[PDB]
């Protein structure tokens, strides 16, 4: 549904890199 952008909402698990 949504993208795991760094601060997707909490910015806890930043699945970015």
């Amino acid at each position: 549904y949504a993208s795991p952008k760094c601060f997707r909402y909490p910015n806890g698990v930043l699945a970015c890199t």
